[PDB]
């Protein structure tokens, strides 16, 4: 028989209660700005789906970020656009400022608010215990918001988190992989970066939900408090699950497989083996102990569960003791 169905335990029917237009991005008509309002200054980066530049809007002299898209299905551009427009003004969500097209090449480009970011491979090593709790709380505000709005980010990782440390400003960016949550929908499991893929993606369980972002957030938190990047360092997608199983144990993995009646890929049978669930203490040492506390460990444990239904929601995560001093300081 097939796999047992699953539903998000929070914000389950939020898109159903909305007009069709809210989530039916295939019928979205794109509103285009003037390409001549922007002059590219320099290249900032790239990805599999785009080339990123810094630009100046010459009508108001403001610095912006321009994401020039490589060839991609128009419905995927409509999806990114619709999600960015729906989430606009939301806490710590990047602002989509404009959408332009080159009149000759017909290449579309998305224009974003600029964040004066410090590269994580330089910033993270300077973060104190308080900074990690502070920035994790800022990411949770963005996740609880997009989840409440019926959207899963599906690509939560350090590279998609822009931090202006001087101004303690955080933005969750690159909504190119984000989707609308619909109960009963089967999603593509070939999403997210290897090191941040949830167990549901690695076992090919397609009926996933917002809880996928919570696994990714747990991977991020583990790399920051343990100063071990990446935390789960797989050689490929199969070995990625082996790396998780060597920490969380194989018993809870097979209990998860059995609960949802998942047909496990035969490749896994000879590589998963048998592993006990490890204690978080084995990753604690003299160079990271200042970042690790019993409440950081309790919080991390509640994020990194094989069973997606048993992970903390973003709202539950915000109520965790790990954030008591951040919450107090914000009041
Ligand atoms: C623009 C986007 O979605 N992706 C993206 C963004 C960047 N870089 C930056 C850099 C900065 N600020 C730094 C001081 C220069 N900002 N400020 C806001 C935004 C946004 N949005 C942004 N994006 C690099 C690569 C990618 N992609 C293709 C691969 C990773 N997913």
């Amino acid at each position: 028989s097939g796999p047992v169905p699953s539903r998000a335990r929070v914000y389950t029917d939020v898109n159903t209660h909305r007009p069709r237009e809210y989530w039916d991005y295939e019928s979205h008509v794109v509103e285009w700005g003037n390409q001549d309002d922007y002059q590219l200054v320099r290249k900032l980066g790239r990805g599999k789906y785009s080339e990123v530049f810094e630009a100046i809007n010459i009508t108001n002299n403001e610095k912006v970020v321009v994401k020039i898209l490589k060839p991609v299905k128009k419905k995927k551009i409509k999806r990114e656009i619709k999600i960015l427009e729906n989430l606009r003004g939301g806490p710590n969500i990047i602002t989509l400022a404009d959408i332009v097209k080159d009149p000759v090449s017909r290449t579309p480009a998305l224009v974003f608010e600029h964040v004066n970011n410090t590269d994580f491979k330089q910033l993270y090593q300077t973060l104190t215990d308080y900074d990690i709790r502070f920035y994790m709380y800022e990411i949770l505000k963005a996740l609880d918001y997009c989840h409440s709005m019926g959207i899963m980010h599906r690509d939560v990782k350090p590279h998609n988190v822009m931090i202006d440390h001087e101004h303690r400003k955080l933005r969750l960016i690159d909504w190119g992989l984000a989707e609308f949550y619909h109960p009963g929908q089967e999603y593509n499991v070939r999403v997210a970066s290897r090191y941040f893929k949830g167990p549901e993606l690695l076992v090919d369980y397609q009926m996933y939900d917002y809880s996928l972002d919570m696994w990714s957030l747990g991977c991020m938190l583990a790399s920051m408090i343990f100063r071990k990047e990446p935390f789960f360092h797989g050689h490929d997608n199969y070995d990625q699950l082996v790396r998780i199983a060597k920490v969380l144990g194989t018993e809870d993995l097979y209990d998860y497989i059995d609960k949802y009646n998942i047909e496990l890929d035969p490749r896994f049978n000879d590589i998963l083996g048998r592993h006990s669930r490890k204690r978080w203490e084995r990753f604690v040492h003299s160079e990271n102990q200042h970042l690790v506390s019993p409440e950081a460990l309790d919080f991390l444990d509640k994020l990194l569960r094989y069973d997606h239904q048993s992970r903390l929601t973003a709202r539950e995560a915000m109520e965790h003791p790990y954030f008591y001093t951040v919450v107090k300081d914000q009041a």
